[PDB]
């Protein structure tokens, strides 16, 4: 099927670091750090939340920059139920479309059919119910998101543990008691009994949300994630390319603590970010 | 294979199936034109009067009712007794009703039907009830009023409702069907199955008050491909003519002048309750 | 350690059947029909709920009088909270106190210290939590109960899915999230984390409340108990003895539908009951 | 003097009280083995099941039940009803208890006990209760559960109360102590007096629901000096055999073969009644 | 014997001392001189973070070897509650305590650090008996009972010290029968209710911390019970920090001494002012 082909190309991200980019500056600085994509929009989630205003999908020609300027993946977002934000992505050549709810929702009640496009879809979650649904319209990649712009790991640490342990439960769950299940998640019963199956996310599952330190990385790979988004904690930071490359490094080694202490030493400026409590 | 099970319940399409307690009853509805028997402890009508937990009928009243006809001979299970249903299956009937008109025996699951090999039958007042149910194993779908008050009243606001749903669903932006099939709590795979049939997937009888041959015509005319009947014939004051008459009303459902010829001096129809 | 000792004995009755007897007679009835027990009490609980009244601990006379009338294990209950009722009882000689729920509720904070005696104890749960919390205090066995006196065996159903599936959703658990896990239960940390690597409850399970016939019996052992109780469902039914066989043959038999077929044929009226 | 009246309840200590309407009732009370006789115009599961004004005996049957028997003698009186109790000291009865199960005079005050000769017990469900009623003169405390349901659980929940805030207290921070008696709406010197002694500072005496030995040994061993029985003998099968039985329990409850060869064949216990 | 039990022993060389919150290594310098028992390495003190907002982490591994390097008393360095990895990364560095500390932004609202699967001793904060309990069953080896944080008012430290005091005090004669219910009702495992009451004390070393401003205040936390305290605002919030932070070491050393409280509280200089929030 052409989905499981979509799904299969998303798995060379496995170990690797998202960054998102606003401009061709940022994303050679992505790369050298170490990047295994980089995500085009048109500002930080950070910024966005301080600032305000409708978020969309970047202009073309600034896609088009950030594109030539990197070997690697390169990735854009498009808000939610905007598949004509999806279409000019596509037909610019990029190789995935983040349906994000960073940018301004654009249709509440739907989202994208992502099976109608030829390129895979990244896509936000909170809980398993939500993953599923996701990938039911044709996410190929699931992001499991806490808060955006904030600096603070809280929100997703509890989207992960919530997303994984609800696959735990499920996995052991008596077949007969599957079916409610389903319908408590709202979700595809189908896909519910792959998800048990295969006791994991029928889709590569990555972190996003307020990853600030390499520590904060680490910590998302080692609660099962098979890899992290970073939107703000780079480029909101004092020192955006030495961070970069820490994040990854973190990434690649994150069960080694000696390297993590390495990687974290003298790093800078962290994003101050937000407490919302 | 769930598809067996899905046409061999096509079979019973313009039929009624009548509830019976005991062998003369059994006999009764098959004289009188039934396309199957059901057997139960209590007609509905009974069950909510007297109270007590309503159960599976005794294996040895079945079996009598089993030699009594010809016809196919279904039976009634607890919702969610999977046990109930197994020895139902051992007897050798020919199809078991998961009824939510006997007592509830598990409040939060049904039973896994694909682990049968004779079909089920079961009730719902939605199309996101009946995917349910259907995706559980059940290769016929009650569609349900009140059971055991002569009323037709919540059967044609059911019988209404899953058929509006499809009708919906039929013409609905294909984007659009995701968020749908999330607001029915249903899967997602039988509400395209739905759509692109233009149907329920399986079988749809309308049931609960059912008490008049009008009443069953009446839920022909709405979409139906058959009746269930389970206190209007055996509580009404002559059960045979009226079985007939009901049998009639279903194959002749669009004739005014059939539907007047057999409804004309009946006899008493049930007591019933407003509600 | 004298409590395992305790675990051991209840383990015995694995497969059985244990039947509600308020005289002499229905306790041979009990033991011919195949009981791995008797529970020994004054009014079968569907009487409790008819009249009222409260109830405690039976006569030791009544007691003696079964525990002489047969060879099977002999249980008998007493007040929750009512450990002088439970003194006198193991001073009789019978070989299982059931602190049950039943009988009128002696104390409403605190349950009998059954680590204080040398005969085992049944304890009743709903749930997990309640299950282990009763093992801590020193219950060697465990009943998942249902509805009592009803013959309505849903909130059985019920029970018994919570305590099966909170061991399952415990069995994969983060072990890291397991402390507060024990929190959410109010349970002893310790008893979670055994529960955890036994991949059941750490003693016998049975089944009770509202077991009526014999599929009810057979589709609690399916759903995974060790064994039921029957307390109203045969002495409140049309023949008890018949109904009492063929309930100890669906608990033996309880995957086999032939079986359960035969010995669910013509067994005359179960219990009225009383739905809610 | 207070102390007086305080030593003369503790020979009560180990004992068994029994409520009783006549001299009949009085005698079985005394043969079988009570400390004390207790006079009321109806046992109290009577008051509960008919209503109506319960108050103060006629004198003239106090004066038949104490001429009937040796032992102590004790009447009870209305909550506040200070003539009641005047009355009754002017009998020459040994004690009077103001007893919440006759129907309350006052809504707002009790007798101010230290105005009389002869000792008063009083009813708590609470320490701080406890304390107000001894400070008030009350020289013995009943720690009451329910009145004529044959339901020891209010009882038990009383007891523990009671003994539960003893033992609080008695490890307490000295500083912490002056709120706590601001807590308890009790008077701080008898808070103190409660601590420095470790128990109530005078008899505790345990009532409602004592209807079997089991009951009554039960309460010795939550730690009480004895027990009242009303409802518990009378409405029982066999008075005489019965108050024996609860009187053997209170002088030997911590030996349950003891227990058991007093409680085996006793007859119908009392009917009760859960709430 | 148990790998815990010396975890334990380690924590109780530290009664009757003072911890000091330290953000750098002069401030660190000034507490080893003023007789701290041992230091903890944080970002900004807790009246900082309280002030001026912002998400509150570990600090940088570079400031806390800074802070190791200077002294030779025990280092202490706090980590965000839940963040297992900012744990290990400190325990990497090879200091000598880690502070689950919820004055750091919280990273895991439902479950704390599993630490038993490290070497070193961790502190946990509390503010009731069922809290340290269950701190010290995920493998706390020093209970902090917290008042505010970053108020220099002490009532909130006074509320929590005599709330886990007293329920200490009342297991001591409680009825053994009643003690399941009491630890269904404290959410705390049974085992440690029992050892708490057999020990008549909490099964770890136990500080006193919050809004600790004067050495008057140092010793109120010791004769309440206390074994020693945390002092992180007061002294560096303070008009004359070192000769603050000396005087509270003292009045934690000379607790029961009316005489020695005075001479160390005379002439002190501006105490953090802080705030009043009721």
């Amino acid at each position: 099927s052409p989905f499981s082909v979509k799904v299969g190309l998303a798995q060379m991200l496995r170990g690797g670091v998202i960054m998102d980019v606003v401009n061709a500056e940022q994303a050679r600085i992505a790369e050298e750090a170490g990047a295994c994509a980089v995500m085009a929009l048109e500002r930080v989630p950070a910024d966005i939340r301080a600032q305000g205003g409708v978020a969309r999908m970047s202009d073309p020609q600034m896609i088009k920059e950030i594109k030539q300027a990197v070997t690697i993946p390169v990735m854009a977002k498009a808000r939610i139920g905007h598949f004509v934000e999806a279409q000019i992505l596509e037909a610019i050549g990029i190789d995935y479309i983040d349906e994000s709810e960073v940018l301004t929702l654009a249709d509440e009640d739907h989202h994208i059919n992502k099976h109608n496009f030829r390129i895979p879809f990244v896509c936000g979650c909170r809980n398993l119910g939500e993953a599923l649904r996701r990938i039911r319209e044709g996410a190929a990649m699931i992001r499991t998101k806490g808060e955006a712009g904030t600096g603070n790991i809280i929100e997703a640490v509890r989207h992960v543990r919530s997303v994984n342990g609800d696959i735990r439960v499920l996995r052991n769950m008596d077949d007969d008691e599957v079916f409610t299940f389903a319908k408590k998640l709202a979700a595809p019963y189908d896909l519910v009994m792959q998800t048990k199956q295969l006791g994991r996310l029928p889709v590569v599952q990555f972190a996003a949300g307020g990853v600030a330190t390499p520590a904060d990385a680490a910590l998302m790979m080692q609660l099962g994630c098979d890899g992290v988004f970073v939107g703000s904690g780079i480029f909101k930071s004092g020192d955006p390319a030495r961070r970069a490359r820490a994040i990854v490094q973190a990434v690649t080694h994150y069960s080694d603590p000696e390297m993590l202490v390495e990687v974290s030493c003298g790093l800078g400026e962290a994003m101050v970010g937000i407490n919302l409590n």
